[PDB]
């Protein structure tokens, strides 16, 4: 039933409040999603001035309900099944040899618009590390989101590793642990193990002088034959 909500282009709003090593900031995002093609187009603006962390570190936090699930896998799409009431998405993201983000989001429809409201807390970051030192490249992120059922919470868990390109040539690893639980009381689709193949392309609006990120992203479910 929630799947019916994604047959066309859906407007998206993202609102994030964050606190990382003593710096509070906010991000607002707007765009649209077309789950038929697993396609997201989003623009994010830091509304408090300059972002105190690199934009690439926020991509995964800033709507997996827009994934393209192949027809033969549609019974494994937890995310859309929870709609319109939505789900809570929580993560801990461990930046190797550095701090961590803990995030909590509610993803739900407000009328015809899919809304992602997030709070983020970052702690134990190194002042001269890759994150607070702004040493990460701005280009591309990709990975496989490995999803498994969480029957006890009528939801899912997921885990994945992001390799953030460092300006010197190296890698900043970000290990993601994820839990999603439905907001509503109704049945959801509890999936077999599978993954979301995700590719995010980061760019800038040449005319935009606010601190911002333009994102073109594709997300496709896979791993069931
Ligand atoms: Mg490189």
């Amino acid at each position: 039933k929630g799947e019916e909500l994604f047959t066309g282009v859906v407007p998206i709003l993202v609102e994030l409040d964050g606190d990382v090593n003593g710096h509070k900031f906010s991000v607002s995002g707007e765009g649209e999603g077309d789950a038929t093609y697993g396609k997201l187009t989003l623009k994010f603006i830091c509304t408090t001035g300059k972002l105190p962390v690199p934009w690439p570190t926020l991509v995964t936090t800033l709507v997996q309900c827009f994934a393209r699930y192949p027809d033969h896998m549609k019974q494994h799409d937890f995310f859309k099944s929870a709609m319109p009431e939505g789900y809570v998405q929580e993560r801990t993201i461990f930046f190797k040899d550095d701090g961590n983000y803990k995030t909590r989001a509610e993803v739900k429809f407000e009328g015809d618009t899919l809304v992602n409201r997030i709070e983020l807390k970052g702690i134990d970051f190194k002042e001269d590390g890759n994150i607070l030192g702004h040493k990460l490249e701005y280009n591309y992120i990709s990975g496989n989101v490995y999803i498994t059922a969480d029957k006890q919470k009528n939801g899912i868990k997921a885990n994945f590793k992001i390799r953030h390109n460092i300006e010197d040539g190296g890698v900043q690893l970000a290990d993601h642990y994820q839990q999603n639980t439905p907001i509503g009381d109704g049945p959801v689709l509890l999936p077999d193990n599978h993954y979301l193949s995700t590719q995010s392309a980061l760019s800038k609006d040449p005319n935009e002088k606010r601190d911002h990120m333009v994102l073109l992203e594709f997300l496709t479910a896979a791993g069931i034959t």
